[PDB]
């Protein structure tokens, strides 16, 4: 339709203008069918354009797709949020982590974890000393302090007893399961050619390894595969994996919440109808929702993401069958981007 076109071209060209973005992809889901758009570079020096089968970093959206995975073990019955962390990683005998749960680490309530893990740390016995030493700040389920610290060992943790690394299970439970066959942890050889670049001063950059980037900030994927990603979190009945549909379901479970916002597994969703302010709008308290209360359509499902030199975002309504994801090679301000977002969806109701 026009309809979409016009809507998607007077908001996005705007902001490629803007926030000089010199490359972007947009999918726009209506009545649960894709509509794709592209815009300027993938690689500026090579004038190479954006297209379809573009490689963006997804940033913090990864942890859309580690929560995921992470209910599938829950439905699997590998494992349960509320297992102490020591199950898993019996070598964190610090008195500390008494009490620290996979649904803690899962939703950043394990009471003060840090947004990062520290750069020294390059080893799995780098990593054990951090968290041995680490010392919260409250007791756990009493805060939420979003971290990458936090979600990331949730990650690792919840695929051993699988029996396969990280990768792999995100790979064979995931990926694969959903048809998502240019979506990567890391990118093959092959795949390089249509890597995008990121741009941070004008600089050409990739996301630097780190430990936990693979469950905490490390997937690529282009705007189709996404699309895709986003329809199936959106209906999950669709879905012949039963233990993937149920762990999608599981992942949009409201666990906590927090002012006008619920956590979910990666995602976060606020009631919808709801503005851009209070979608954007520390530590804070939660309260935990007992039950969790079973995925909610009549919500905005979101998560944003920007690595050095991308900014990505994803938002959806599942009772109304309509969502977008926007993808670009420059980070740029994330309430921009739930403004461009908010006007698109708003405008197709």
């Amino acid at each position: 339709p026009q309809q979409i076109n016009d809507i998607v071209h007077r908001t996005i060209t705007p902001l490629i203008e803007q926030q000089k973005i010199p490359g972007m992809a947009v999918a726009v889901i209506y009545q649960g069918k894709p509509y794709y758009f592209t815009w300027g570079y993938a690689d500026i020096a090579k004038k190479q354009p954006v297209t379809q089968q573009t490689l963006f970093e997804l940033g913090a959206v990864s942890k859309t797709f580690t929560g995921v995975l992470g209910g599938d073990a829950i439905a699997r019955g590998e494992i349960k949020l509320s297992d102490p962390a020591t199950k898993y990683w019996p070598e964190l005998t610090a008195k500390q982590w008494n009490g620290i749960t996979l649904l803690h680490l899962a939703t950043y309530t394990a009471g003060g974890l840090p947004l990062q893990v520290p750069d020294e740390v390059k080893s799995s016995s780098d990593l054990l000393r951090f968290y041995q030493n680490w010392q919260p700040a409250w007791a756990p389920g009493t805060q939420r302090l979003y971290a990458n610290s936090s979600i990331g060992l949730f990650g690792a943790l919840a695929v051993k007893p699988s029996g396969l690394s990280f990768e792999q299970a995100m790979q064979t439970r995931v990926f694969q399961p959903l048809k998502l066959n240019h979506t990567w942890i890391n990118v093959p050889p092959p795949e390089e050619k249509n890597y995008a670049w990121g741009y941070r001063e004008g600089k050409a950059v990739h996301v630097s390894p780190g430990a936990l980037d693979a469950e905490a900030y490390g997937v690529k994927s282009t705007i189709e595969d996404m699309a895709r990603w986003v329809r199936s979190n959106m209906n999950p009945r669709d879905i012949n994996d039963k233990t993937l549909q149920q762990g999608i379901q599981l992942a949009q479970s409201r666990y906590w919440q927090t002012g006008d916002m619920y956590q979910g597994l990666g995602w976060e969703m606020l009631d919808w109808p709801v503005n851009p302010d209070s979608i954007i709008n520390a530590a804070h308290p939660v309260k935990a929702i007992t039950p969790p209360t079973p995925a909610v359509r009549a919500s905005w499902v979101h998560k944003t993401g920007a690595t050095g030199g991308f900014g990505s975002y994803v938002a959806f309504i599942p009772e109304k069958e309509l969502g977008i994801v926007m993808l670009a090679n420059k980070n740029y301000p994330n309430p921009a981007r739930v403004a461009a977002a908010w006007q698109i969806l708003n405008a197709l109701q």
